[PDB]
């Protein structure tokens, strides 16, 4: 059974068939400001709500390559949904990326967490890579070797923990951001084989990403 994550905005989940999918990697890529870094914010909090909420009541993983996370971000969303701000932060266990090789690692040191986590009222439900390419495109056919053995230790864990991954970049599921007018953005499937290729509106907010 496929869990599904609220990303706050109806117009975004109903594109998505429901929100991101558990035992699946949303990739979701764009140009800086696109939204991709404001939706991975708003899934580690959203994720923490119940079912009824567009929830799992779930424990977030936010592994950052590029110094993206921004906890008074994380506050303020949950300030504007009516939660504890000190709770949504100590349920969202953030890494930091120093290099490709690193990466890989906290993807074990994911599964030792993810472990110790499952028999309790709040196990893991999210893993977030901001973003999944940035060390190896810096770093480096191989790259691409290394590269699409992440990805299978990805998949490996959302199936293992059946917890939704959702990565950024410039698989399952490809969403290509973009910039709209005035400050809203726009979503787009891309190769999808189980859903319409459309477009979603939806606004950065206080709320993080709503319509």
């Amino acid at each position: 059974t496929i869990g599904r994550i609220s990303t706050g905005s109806k117009s975004l989940d109903k594109l998505l068939g429901g929100g991101i999918e558990t035992q699946a990697i949303t990739e979701v890529f764009g140009e800086f400001g696109s939204g991709k870094t404001q939706l991975a914010h708003t899934l580690a909090v959203m994720v923490q709500l119940p079912p009824e909420e567009g929830g799992l009541n779930g424990s977030a993983m936010y592994i950052d390559t590029e110094n993206t996370f921004r906890p008074e971000r994380i506050r303020e969303i949950a300030q504007n949904r009516g939660l504890d701000p000190d709770e949504v932060l100590k349920h969202i266990a953030y890494a930091r990326a120093f290099n490709s090789n690193h990466q890989m690692q906290l993807l074990y040191q994911a599964s030792a967490m993810m472990v110790e986590s499952l028999n309790t009222d709040r196990p893991y439900k999210l893993l977030i890579v901001d973003s999944l390419t940035s060390h190896f495109r810096s770093e480096y056919a191989e790259r691409q070797q290394k590269l699409a053995r992440f990805l299978a230790m990805l998949h490996r864990l959302a199936n293992e923990f059946d917890i939704a991954v959702f990565v950024t970049n410039q698989a399952t599921l490809r969403v290509y951001l973009r910039k709209g007018k005035g400050g809203k953005r726009i979503a787009r499937l891309i190769d999808a084989p189980h859903l319409p290729e459309g477009e979603a509106v939806f606004s950065i907010t206080e709320k993080g990403i709503e319509d």
